Protein backbone atom coordinates (compact mmCIF):
# COMPACT_ATOMS: atom_id res chain seq x y z
CA UNK A 1 0.00 0.00 0.00
CA UNK A 2 1.34 3.80 -1.17
CA UNK A 3 2.15 5.67 2.03
CA UNK A 4 1.14 9.54 2.19
CA UNK A 5 4.08 11.90 2.43
CA UNK A 6 3.15 12.20 6.20
CA UNK A 7 3.52 8.85 6.57
CA UNK A 8 6.42 8.76 4.46
CA UNK A 9 8.31 11.20 6.59
CA UNK A 10 8.16 9.29 9.14
CA UNK A 11 10.31 5.59 7.98
CA UNK A 12 12.53 4.08 10.20
CA UNK A 13 15.15 4.82 7.21
CA UNK A 14 14.00 8.49 6.13
CA UNK A 15 16.99 10.91 5.94
CA UNK A 16 16.01 13.99 7.93
CA UNK A 17 16.23 16.32 4.81
CA UNK A 18 13.44 14.07 3.08
CA UNK A 19 11.49 13.63 6.60
CA UNK A 20 11.76 17.90 6.57
CA UNK A 21 10.73 17.87 3.15
CA UNK A 22 7.56 15.51 3.74
CA UNK A 23 6.05 17.04 6.59
CA UNK A 24 5.92 20.68 5.03
CA UNK A 25 4.23 19.14 1.69
CA UNK A 26 1.88 17.04 3.98
CA UNK A 27 1.35 20.66 5.92
CA UNK A 28 0.95 22.84 3.13
CA UNK A 29 -0.94 20.55 0.72
CA UNK A 30 2.37 21.54 -1.94
CA UNK A 31 4.32 19.03 -3.97
CA UNK A 32 4.94 21.75 -6.13
CA UNK A 33 8.68 22.79 -6.44
CA UNK A 34 9.52 26.69 -8.34
CA UNK A 35 12.13 26.62 -11.20
CA UNK A 36 13.31 30.13 -10.22
CA UNK A 37 15.68 30.57 -13.58
CA UNK A 38 15.61 34.28 -13.39
CA UNK A 39 19.01 36.63 -14.15
CA UNK A 40 18.29 39.16 -10.88
CA UNK A 41 18.84 38.61 -7.20
CA UNK A 42 15.63 41.03 -6.67
CA UNK A 43 13.58 38.69 -8.66
CA UNK A 44 14.67 35.31 -7.15
CA UNK A 45 13.40 37.21 -3.18
CA UNK A 46 10.31 38.40 -4.65
CA UNK A 47 9.01 35.26 -6.25
CA UNK A 48 10.41 33.18 -3.53
CA UNK A 49 8.20 35.46 -0.90
CA UNK A 50 5.06 35.66 -2.75
CA UNK A 51 5.20 32.04 -4.01
CA UNK A 52 6.74 30.76 -1.31
CA UNK A 53 3.20 29.96 0.51
CA UNK A 54 2.33 27.47 -2.51
CA UNK A 55 5.46 25.65 -2.74
CA UNK A 56 7.11 22.69 -0.73
CA UNK A 57 10.44 23.78 -2.74
CA UNK A 58 12.72 26.36 -4.44
CA UNK A 59 14.73 25.38 -7.16
CA UNK A 60 18.13 27.75 -8.02
CA UNK A 61 20.50 28.51 -10.62
CA UNK A 62 22.55 30.13 -8.95
CA UNK A 63 25.62 30.76 -12.04
CA UNK A 64 22.90 32.28 -13.54
CA UNK A 65 21.94 35.47 -11.36
CA UNK A 66 23.80 38.37 -12.25
CA UNK A 67 24.44 39.90 -8.82
CA UNK A 68 25.06 36.75 -6.03
CA UNK A 69 26.38 37.38 -3.28
CA UNK A 70 26.12 35.38 -0.28
CA UNK A 71 23.94 37.97 1.29
CA UNK A 72 21.41 36.97 -1.30
CA UNK A 73 21.19 34.03 0.00
CA UNK A 74 21.46 34.61 3.50
CA UNK A 75 18.25 36.64 2.56
CA UNK A 76 16.82 33.95 0.83
CA UNK A 77 17.16 31.52 3.79
CA UNK A 78 15.04 33.63 5.75
CA UNK A 79 12.64 33.21 3.43
CA UNK A 80 12.74 29.93 2.72
CA UNK A 81 12.46 29.46 6.98
CA UNK A 82 9.24 32.16 7.07
CA UNK A 83 7.22 30.26 4.23
CA UNK A 84 8.44 26.59 4.70
CA UNK A 85 10.53 25.42 1.62
CA UNK A 86 13.59 23.70 1.38
CA UNK A 87 15.96 25.00 -1.30
CA UNK A 88 17.41 23.07 -3.97
CA UNK A 89 21.02 24.18 -5.96
CA UNK A 90 20.11 22.55 -9.32
CA UNK A 91 24.61 22.12 -9.83
CA UNK A 92 23.94 19.05 -11.33
CA UNK A 93 27.78 18.13 -9.91
CA UNK A 94 29.10 15.74 -12.29
CA UNK A 95 33.07 15.28 -12.42
CA UNK A 96 35.34 13.04 -9.68
CA UNK A 97 34.78 13.28 -6.14
CA UNK A 98 37.91 15.54 -5.64
CA UNK A 99 36.54 18.32 -7.95
CA UNK A 100 32.74 18.27 -7.01
CA UNK A 101 33.66 18.51 -3.42
CA UNK A 102 35.49 21.72 -3.56
CA UNK A 103 33.15 23.10 -5.93
CA UNK A 104 30.13 22.17 -2.81
CA UNK A 105 31.66 23.81 0.16
CA UNK A 106 34.20 26.22 -2.13
CA UNK A 107 34.59 28.92 -4.09
CA UNK A 108 32.46 32.34 -4.50
CA UNK A 109 28.85 30.53 -4.27
CA UNK A 110 29.59 28.23 -1.02
CA UNK A 111 26.67 25.84 -2.16
CA UNK A 112 26.99 23.72 0.86
CA UNK A 113 26.58 26.87 3.21
CA UNK A 114 22.84 27.39 2.43
CA UNK A 115 21.57 24.68 -0.14
CA UNK A 116 19.23 22.09 1.48
CA UNK A 117 19.37 20.16 -1.42
CA UNK A 118 21.60 19.71 -4.50
CA UNK A 119 22.03 17.21 -7.57
CA UNK A 120 24.50 15.40 -9.30
CA UNK A 121 25.11 12.92 -12.61
CA UNK A 122 25.66 9.71 -12.15
CA UNK A 123 27.86 9.07 -14.92
CA UNK A 124 31.29 9.51 -13.02
CA UNK A 125 30.53 6.33 -11.08
CA UNK A 126 29.71 6.62 -7.46
CA UNK A 127 33.04 8.90 -6.15
CA UNK A 128 31.05 11.40 -7.16
CA UNK A 129 28.43 10.84 -4.04
CA UNK A 130 31.77 9.90 -1.97
CA UNK A 131 33.14 13.51 -2.80
CA UNK A 132 29.67 15.45 -2.24
CA UNK A 133 29.08 13.57 1.33
CA UNK A 134 32.42 14.48 2.63
CA UNK A 135 30.71 18.24 2.89
CA UNK A 136 27.45 17.78 2.76
CA UNK A 137 27.40 15.13 5.62
CA UNK A 138 28.75 17.70 8.15
CA UNK A 139 26.43 20.05 7.09
CA UNK A 140 23.18 17.92 6.91
CA UNK A 141 22.39 18.40 3.55
CA UNK A 142 20.74 15.53 1.22
CA UNK A 143 21.81 15.31 -2.37
CA UNK A 144 19.19 13.47 -5.76
CA UNK A 145 20.51 11.43 -8.52
CA UNK A 146 19.48 12.41 -12.27
CA UNK A 147 18.22 9.39 -13.28
CA UNK A 148 16.49 10.55 -15.87
CA UNK A 149 15.94 13.87 -17.64
CA UNK A 150 13.46 15.47 -19.50
CA UNK A 151 15.24 16.29 -22.80
CA UNK A 152 15.28 14.77 -26.47
CA UNK A 153 17.76 12.56 -27.12
CA UNK A 154 18.34 11.73 -23.20
CA UNK A 155 20.86 8.75 -22.47
CA UNK A 156 20.43 8.89 -19.15
CA UNK A 157 17.89 5.79 -19.75
CA UNK A 158 17.67 2.19 -19.65
CA UNK A 159 20.89 0.74 -17.72
CA UNK A 160 22.02 4.06 -16.83
CA UNK A 161 18.80 5.16 -15.12
CA UNK A 162 19.83 1.20 -13.14
CA UNK A 163 22.89 2.62 -11.95
CA UNK A 164 21.41 5.77 -11.05
CA UNK A 165 19.38 3.78 -8.50
CA UNK A 166 21.86 1.88 -6.85
CA UNK A 167 24.11 4.26 -6.24
CA UNK A 168 21.45 5.97 -3.97
CA UNK A 169 20.06 2.90 -2.39
CA UNK A 170 23.93 2.47 -1.34
CA UNK A 171 24.63 5.76 -0.25
CA UNK A 172 21.29 6.94 1.36
CA UNK A 173 23.43 8.41 4.23
CA UNK A 174 23.20 11.28 1.86
CA UNK A 175 20.83 10.52 -1.10
CA UNK A 176 17.07 11.50 -0.62
CA UNK A 177 15.96 10.78 -4.10
CA UNK A 178 15.77 10.95 -8.06
CA UNK A 179 15.53 13.68 -10.52
CA UNK A 180 13.79 11.87 -12.92
CA UNK A 181 10.83 11.57 -15.18
CA UNK A 182 8.97 8.73 -13.29
CA UNK A 183 8.97 6.70 -10.03
CA UNK A 184 12.23 5.08 -10.80
CA UNK A 185 12.63 3.32 -6.93
CA UNK A 186 10.60 1.34 -4.83
CA UNK A 187 11.64 1.96 -1.63
CA UNK A 188 9.09 4.84 -0.37
CA UNK A 189 12.22 6.44 1.49
CA UNK A 190 13.23 7.93 -1.78
CA UNK A 191 12.01 11.49 -3.29
CA UNK A 192 11.09 11.59 -6.90
CA UNK A 193 11.24 15.28 -8.52
CA UNK A 194 10.49 15.89 -12.18
CA UNK A 195 11.24 18.65 -14.06
CA UNK A 196 9.85 18.81 -17.86
CA UNK A 197 6.38 19.80 -16.82
CA UNK A 198 3.67 22.20 -17.75
CA UNK A 199 -0.38 21.71 -18.11
CA UNK A 200 -0.25 21.71 -22.12
CA UNK A 201 1.34 19.79 -24.01
CA UNK A 202 4.31 20.47 -25.81
CA UNK A 203 7.99 21.30 -25.40
CA UNK A 204 10.89 24.13 -25.88
CA UNK A 205 12.84 25.02 -29.27
CA UNK A 206 16.39 23.83 -27.44
CA UNK A 207 15.04 19.91 -26.56
CA UNK A 208 12.87 20.12 -23.26
CA UNK A 209 9.84 18.41 -23.13
CA UNK A 210 6.79 18.41 -21.45
CA UNK A 211 3.90 16.36 -19.53
CA UNK A 212 1.71 17.45 -17.57
CA UNK A 213 0.87 17.05 -13.49
CA UNK A 214 -1.50 14.92 -13.98
CA UNK A 215 0.80 12.51 -16.08
CA UNK A 216 3.87 13.01 -14.06
CA UNK A 217 2.48 12.68 -10.26
CA UNK A 218 -0.52 10.54 -11.09
CA UNK A 219 0.18 8.09 -13.60
CA UNK A 220 4.22 8.11 -13.72
CA UNK A 221 3.94 7.97 -9.95
CA UNK A 222 6.33 10.83 -9.39
CA UNK A 223 6.24 13.04 -6.43
CA UNK A 224 6.92 16.43 -6.64
CA UNK A 225 6.92 18.89 -10.22
CA UNK A 226 9.50 21.23 -11.00
CA UNK A 227 8.03 23.96 -13.05
CA UNK A 228 9.49 27.54 -14.26
CA UNK A 229 8.22 28.88 -17.61
CA UNK A 230 4.68 27.65 -16.73
CA UNK A 231 4.93 29.87 -13.93
CA UNK A 232 7.39 32.67 -14.68
CA UNK A 233 6.30 33.06 -18.35
CA UNK A 234 2.43 34.13 -16.67
CA UNK A 235 1.00 37.35 -16.15
CA UNK A 236 -0.23 36.22 -12.44
CA UNK A 237 2.76 33.68 -11.31
CA UNK A 238 0.65 33.34 -8.08
CA UNK A 239 -2.59 32.23 -9.61
CA UNK A 240 -0.51 30.10 -11.81
CA UNK A 241 1.62 28.52 -8.93
CA UNK A 242 -1.65 27.87 -7.27
CA UNK A 243 -3.05 25.95 -10.23
CA UNK A 244 0.29 23.98 -10.60
CA UNK A 245 -0.08 22.85 -6.63
CA UNK A 246 -3.66 22.15 -7.01
CA UNK A 247 -2.96 19.91 -10.17
CA UNK A 248 -0.05 18.46 -8.46
CA UNK A 249 -1.31 17.98 -5.15
CA UNK A 250 -4.49 16.29 -6.51
CA UNK A 251 -2.56 13.82 -8.91
CA UNK A 252 -1.20 12.92 -5.63
CA UNK A 253 -4.36 12.22 -3.43
CA UNK A 254 -5.86 10.13 -6.86
CA UNK A 255 -2.74 7.47 -6.96
CA UNK A 256 -3.14 7.13 -2.98
CA UNK A 257 -6.62 6.53 -3.42
CA UNK B 1 50.57 7.30 -41.23
CA UNK B 2 49.83 9.82 -38.27
CA UNK B 3 49.38 13.68 -39.11
CA UNK B 4 51.66 16.16 -36.84
CA UNK B 5 49.55 19.00 -35.14
CA UNK B 6 50.87 21.82 -37.66
CA UNK B 7 49.63 19.48 -40.43
CA UNK B 8 45.92 19.11 -38.61
CA UNK B 9 45.63 22.51 -38.38
CA UNK B 10 45.40 22.78 -41.46
CA UNK B 11 42.27 20.63 -42.35
CA UNK B 12 39.78 21.00 -44.23
CA UNK B 13 36.93 20.71 -42.00
CA UNK B 14 39.28 22.54 -39.11
CA UNK B 15 37.53 24.69 -36.26
CA UNK B 16 39.56 27.64 -36.47
CA UNK B 17 40.06 27.65 -32.69
CA UNK B 18 41.38 24.18 -32.95
CA UNK B 19 43.44 25.33 -35.37
CA UNK B 20 44.75 28.30 -33.41
CA UNK B 21 45.47 25.27 -30.69
CA UNK B 22 47.37 22.94 -32.75
CA UNK B 23 49.62 25.64 -34.29
CA UNK B 24 50.74 26.36 -30.73
CA UNK B 25 51.15 22.89 -29.90
CA UNK B 26 53.52 22.52 -32.79
CA UNK B 27 54.93 26.02 -32.38
CA UNK B 28 56.04 25.61 -28.51
CA UNK B 29 56.34 21.52 -28.21
CA UNK B 30 53.92 21.06 -26.08
CA UNK B 31 50.56 18.96 -25.67
CA UNK B 32 49.87 19.48 -22.08
CA UNK B 33 47.47 21.33 -20.34
CA UNK B 34 47.67 22.54 -16.81
CA UNK B 35 44.69 21.76 -14.84
CA UNK B 36 45.17 24.78 -11.78
CA UNK B 37 42.93 23.55 -9.92
CA UNK B 38 43.19 26.43 -6.88
CA UNK B 39 41.47 28.34 -4.45
CA UNK B 40 43.22 31.81 -4.84
CA UNK B 41 43.68 34.47 -8.24
CA UNK B 42 47.24 35.12 -7.13
CA UNK B 43 48.37 31.25 -7.10
CA UNK B 44 46.03 30.87 -10.59
CA UNK B 45 48.01 34.09 -12.01
CA UNK B 46 51.27 33.26 -11.21
CA UNK B 47 51.13 29.58 -12.46
CA UNK B 48 49.37 30.98 -15.58
CA UNK B 49 52.47 33.33 -15.75
CA UNK B 50 55.01 30.71 -14.68
CA UNK B 51 53.84 27.87 -16.51
CA UNK B 52 52.54 29.32 -19.48
CA UNK B 53 55.46 29.06 -22.43
CA UNK B 54 55.15 24.72 -21.47
CA UNK B 55 51.61 24.80 -21.34
CA UNK B 56 49.31 24.56 -24.83
CA UNK B 57 45.89 25.09 -23.15
CA UNK B 58 44.84 26.61 -19.11
CA UNK B 59 42.02 24.94 -17.84
CA UNK B 60 40.08 26.53 -15.07
CA UNK B 61 37.27 25.67 -12.49
CA UNK B 62 36.19 29.38 -11.98
CA UNK B 63 33.81 27.71 -9.63
CA UNK B 64 36.74 26.98 -6.92
CA UNK B 65 38.10 30.16 -6.84
CA UNK B 66 37.40 32.09 -3.93
CA UNK B 67 38.20 35.61 -5.13
CA UNK B 68 36.91 35.24 -8.70
CA UNK B 69 36.10 38.68 -10.57
CA UNK B 70 36.10 39.32 -14.01
CA UNK B 71 39.48 41.13 -13.28
CA UNK B 72 40.85 38.22 -12.81
CA UNK B 73 39.78 36.86 -16.26
CA UNK B 74 41.01 39.88 -17.91
CA UNK B 75 44.51 39.01 -16.67
CA UNK B 76 44.65 35.67 -17.21
CA UNK B 77 43.59 36.39 -20.79
CA UNK B 78 46.36 38.82 -21.02
CA UNK B 79 48.58 35.72 -19.97
CA UNK B 80 46.90 33.74 -22.36
CA UNK B 81 47.91 35.95 -24.85
CA UNK B 82 51.27 36.47 -24.21
CA UNK B 83 52.36 33.16 -23.98
CA UNK B 84 49.95 31.58 -26.23
CA UNK B 85 47.94 29.24 -24.63
CA UNK B 86 44.14 28.56 -25.17
CA UNK B 87 41.46 28.90 -21.63
CA UNK B 88 39.62 25.79 -21.11
CA UNK B 89 36.51 26.45 -18.72
CA UNK B 90 35.50 22.55 -17.19
CA UNK B 91 32.02 23.62 -16.70
CA UNK B 92 30.69 20.58 -17.87
CA UNK B 93 27.66 21.36 -18.91
CA UNK B 94 25.14 19.27 -18.22
CA UNK B 95 21.42 20.27 -19.10
CA UNK B 96 18.67 21.29 -21.58
CA UNK B 97 19.86 23.67 -24.02
CA UNK B 98 17.74 26.80 -22.52
CA UNK B 99 19.13 26.59 -19.42
CA UNK B 100 23.13 26.08 -20.29
CA UNK B 101 22.77 29.04 -22.91
CA UNK B 102 22.28 31.20 -19.77
CA UNK B 103 24.92 29.63 -17.91
CA UNK B 104 27.66 30.38 -20.60
CA UNK B 105 26.78 33.60 -21.23
CA UNK B 106 25.49 35.42 -18.12
CA UNK B 107 25.65 35.59 -14.39
CA UNK B 108 28.69 36.30 -12.17
CA UNK B 109 31.04 34.03 -14.24
CA UNK B 110 30.47 35.23 -17.71
CA UNK B 111 32.02 32.40 -19.05
CA UNK B 112 31.76 33.03 -22.84
CA UNK B 113 33.62 36.11 -22.41
CA UNK B 114 36.86 34.31 -21.83
CA UNK B 115 37.12 30.63 -22.36
CA UNK B 116 38.37 30.00 -25.90
CA UNK B 117 36.73 26.25 -24.62
CA UNK B 118 34.40 25.00 -22.61
CA UNK B 119 33.36 21.24 -22.22
CA UNK B 120 29.22 19.29 -22.01
CA UNK B 121 28.31 16.40 -21.14
CA UNK B 122 26.00 13.93 -23.42
CA UNK B 123 23.74 12.69 -21.34
CA UNK B 124 21.04 15.45 -21.85
CA UNK B 125 20.95 14.82 -25.96
CA UNK B 126 21.91 16.95 -28.34
CA UNK B 127 20.40 20.05 -27.06
CA UNK B 128 23.09 20.87 -24.72
CA UNK B 129 25.11 21.51 -27.89
CA UNK B 130 22.27 23.40 -29.63
CA UNK B 131 21.82 25.88 -26.57
CA UNK B 132 25.65 26.59 -26.32
CA UNK B 133 26.12 26.69 -29.68
CA UNK B 134 23.54 29.96 -29.75
CA UNK B 135 26.19 31.52 -27.85
CA UNK B 136 29.37 30.25 -28.58
CA UNK B 137 29.26 31.04 -32.39
CA UNK B 138 29.61 34.23 -32.91
CA UNK B 139 32.08 34.64 -30.24
CA UNK B 140 34.41 32.26 -32.73
CA UNK B 141 34.59 30.02 -29.18
CA UNK B 142 34.83 25.99 -29.13
CA UNK B 143 33.26 22.77 -27.24
CA UNK B 144 34.51 19.53 -26.15
CA UNK B 145 32.13 16.53 -25.39
CA UNK B 146 32.72 14.59 -22.54
CA UNK B 147 32.89 10.88 -24.07
CA UNK B 148 34.78 9.10 -21.60
CA UNK B 149 36.16 9.95 -18.01
CA UNK B 150 38.78 8.92 -15.95
CA UNK B 151 36.72 7.67 -13.12
CA UNK B 152 36.00 4.37 -11.15
CA UNK B 153 32.55 3.43 -12.33
CA UNK B 154 32.14 5.68 -14.99
CA UNK B 155 29.23 4.82 -17.19
CA UNK B 156 30.38 7.38 -20.28
CA UNK B 157 31.34 3.55 -21.87
CA UNK B 158 30.35 1.58 -24.81
CA UNK B 159 27.09 3.62 -26.44
CA UNK B 160 27.14 6.31 -24.32
CA UNK B 161 30.76 7.06 -25.69
CA UNK B 162 29.46 6.44 -29.12
CA UNK B 163 26.48 8.74 -28.70
CA UNK B 164 29.03 11.85 -27.56
CA UNK B 165 31.03 10.93 -31.15
CA UNK B 166 28.19 11.42 -33.52
CA UNK B 167 26.66 14.32 -31.92
CA UNK B 168 30.61 15.68 -32.30
CA UNK B 169 30.42 15.08 -35.73
CA UNK B 170 26.70 16.41 -36.28
CA UNK B 171 27.72 19.78 -34.49
CA UNK B 172 31.56 20.32 -35.85
CA UNK B 173 30.87 24.08 -36.61
CA UNK B 174 31.15 24.49 -32.42
CA UNK B 175 32.48 21.07 -31.45
CA UNK B 176 36.08 20.55 -31.53
CA UNK B 177 37.31 17.13 -30.13
CA UNK B 178 36.95 15.35 -26.51
CA UNK B 179 37.50 14.92 -23.39
CA UNK B 180 37.55 10.76 -23.25
CA UNK B 181 40.50 8.46 -22.35
CA UNK B 182 41.70 7.17 -25.38
CA UNK B 183 41.16 8.27 -29.22
CA UNK B 184 37.41 8.02 -29.88
CA UNK B 185 37.32 9.67 -33.05
CA UNK B 186 38.97 8.34 -36.14
CA UNK B 187 38.23 12.10 -38.04
CA UNK B 188 41.29 13.83 -37.53
CA UNK B 189 39.50 17.24 -37.22
CA UNK B 190 38.74 16.56 -33.69
CA UNK B 191 41.24 17.12 -30.75
CA UNK B 192 41.47 14.23 -27.73
CA UNK B 193 42.22 15.66 -24.25
CA UNK B 194 42.47 13.19 -21.77
CA UNK B 195 42.55 14.11 -17.67
CA UNK B 196 44.14 11.29 -15.34
CA UNK B 197 47.10 11.35 -16.01
CA UNK B 198 50.23 11.52 -13.75
CA UNK B 199 53.68 9.49 -14.36
CA UNK B 200 52.97 7.17 -11.77
CA UNK B 201 50.16 5.03 -12.32
CA UNK B 202 47.66 4.98 -9.36
CA UNK B 203 44.45 6.95 -8.29
CA UNK B 204 43.43 9.02 -5.29
CA UNK B 205 40.54 7.86 -2.63
CA UNK B 206 37.76 9.47 -4.38
CA UNK B 207 37.90 7.33 -7.60
CA UNK B 208 40.17 9.59 -10.20
CA UNK B 209 42.51 6.88 -11.78
CA UNK B 210 45.64 8.30 -13.29
CA UNK B 211 47.95 6.40 -15.81
CA UNK B 212 51.14 8.26 -17.49
CA UNK B 213 51.66 10.04 -20.62
CA UNK B 214 53.45 7.33 -22.28
CA UNK B 215 50.12 5.29 -22.25
CA UNK B 216 47.48 7.76 -22.55
CA UNK B 217 49.48 9.84 -25.86
CA UNK B 218 51.82 6.86 -27.09
CA UNK B 219 49.09 3.93 -26.77
CA UNK B 220 45.93 5.19 -26.62
CA UNK B 221 46.09 8.03 -29.41
CA UNK B 222 45.11 11.23 -27.52
CA UNK B 223 45.86 14.58 -28.25
CA UNK B 224 46.95 16.21 -25.07
CA UNK B 225 47.39 15.64 -21.42
CA UNK B 226 45.42 17.22 -18.37
CA UNK B 227 47.93 17.20 -14.82
CA UNK B 228 46.32 18.64 -12.23
CA UNK B 229 48.00 17.12 -9.37
CA UNK B 230 50.76 15.89 -10.64
CA UNK B 231 52.22 19.13 -11.40
CA UNK B 232 50.29 21.53 -8.76
CA UNK B 233 51.41 19.11 -5.45
CA UNK B 234 55.40 19.69 -6.54
CA UNK B 235 57.12 22.04 -4.95
CA UNK B 236 58.74 23.32 -8.24
CA UNK B 237 54.92 23.54 -10.26
CA UNK B 238 57.39 24.70 -13.58
CA UNK B 239 59.72 21.59 -13.22
CA UNK B 240 56.84 19.31 -12.67
CA UNK B 241 55.71 21.04 -16.18
CA UNK B 242 58.45 20.37 -17.87
CA UNK B 243 58.69 17.01 -16.88
CA UNK B 244 54.84 16.49 -18.16
CA UNK B 245 55.30 18.36 -21.08
CA UNK B 246 58.78 16.37 -22.20
CA UNK B 247 56.82 13.08 -21.67
CA UNK B 248 53.68 13.97 -23.58
CA UNK B 249 55.57 15.79 -26.27
CA UNK B 250 57.89 12.58 -26.74
CA UNK B 251 55.00 10.02 -26.63
CA UNK B 252 53.65 11.97 -29.61
CA UNK B 253 56.86 11.83 -31.48
CA UNK B 254 57.25 8.21 -30.77
CA UNK B 255 53.02 7.83 -32.28
CA UNK B 256 54.14 9.94 -35.29
CA UNK B 257 56.87 7.43 -36.47
N1 LIG C 1 18.66 17.14 -13.89
C1 LIG C 1 17.86 17.74 -14.51
C2 LIG C 1 17.01 18.45 -15.18
C3 LIG C 1 16.83 19.80 -14.87
N2 LIG C 1 15.97 20.61 -15.52
C4 LIG C 1 15.83 22.01 -15.07
O1 LIG C 1 14.51 22.28 -14.60
C5 LIG C 1 13.98 23.54 -15.03
C6 LIG C 1 12.88 23.36 -16.08
O2 LIG C 1 12.36 24.68 -16.35
P1 LIG C 1 11.09 24.93 -17.32
O3 LIG C 1 11.36 24.14 -18.56
O4 LIG C 1 11.13 26.44 -17.53
O5 LIG C 1 9.87 24.47 -16.58
C7 LIG C 1 15.17 24.23 -15.68
O6 LIG C 1 15.86 24.98 -14.66
C8 LIG C 1 16.06 23.09 -16.13
O7 LIG C 1 17.45 23.45 -16.14
C9 LIG C 1 15.19 20.08 -16.55
O8 LIG C 1 14.41 20.83 -17.17
N3 LIG C 1 15.34 18.80 -16.91
C10 LIG C 1 16.17 17.95 -16.29
O9 LIG C 1 16.26 16.76 -16.65
N1 LIG D 1 35.11 15.52 -18.17
C1 LIG D 1 35.95 15.33 -17.38
C2 LIG D 1 36.89 15.08 -16.52
C3 LIG D 1 37.52 16.13 -15.83
N2 LIG D 1 38.50 15.87 -14.94
C4 LIG D 1 39.16 17.03 -14.33
O1 LIG D 1 40.58 17.01 -14.64
C5 LIG D 1 41.35 17.39 -13.51
C6 LIG D 1 42.21 16.21 -13.06
O2 LIG D 1 43.06 16.68 -12.02
P1 LIG D 1 44.13 15.72 -11.29
O3 LIG D 1 43.42 14.41 -10.95
O4 LIG D 1 44.41 16.61 -10.11
O5 LIG D 1 45.22 15.51 -12.30
C7 LIG D 1 40.37 17.85 -12.44
O6 LIG D 1 40.17 19.28 -12.55
C8 LIG D 1 39.11 17.06 -12.81
O7 LIG D 1 37.94 17.75 -12.33
C9 LIG D 1 38.90 14.54 -14.68
O8 LIG D 1 39.83 14.34 -13.84
N3 LIG D 1 38.29 13.50 -15.31
C10 LIG D 1 37.31 13.70 -16.22
O9 LIG D 1 36.75 12.72 -16.82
Amino acid sequence: KELSFGARAELPRIHPVASKLLRLMQKKETNLCLSADVSLARELLQLADALGPSICMLKTHVDILNDFTLDVMKELITLAKCHEFLIFEDRKFADIGNTVKKQYEGGIFKIASWADLVNAHVVPGSGVVKGLQEVGLPLHRGCLLIAEMSSTGSLATGDYTRAAVRMAEEHSEFVVGFISGSRVSMKPEFLHLTPGVQLEAGGDNLGQQYNSPQEVIGKRGSDIIIVGRGIISAADRLEAAEMYRKAAWEAYLSRLG
